[PDB]
DNA sequence: GCTAGCGAGTCC
DNA sequence: GGACTCGCTAGC
């Protein structure tokens, strides 16, 4: 997963 | 924690 | 293109  | 699997992203 | 990186899921 690719998020802050 | 180990071993196994999926899919978007990174370095050469 | 390939080995590698990383978040999440799964059985044990």
């Amino acid at each position: 997963k690719w998020k802050k």
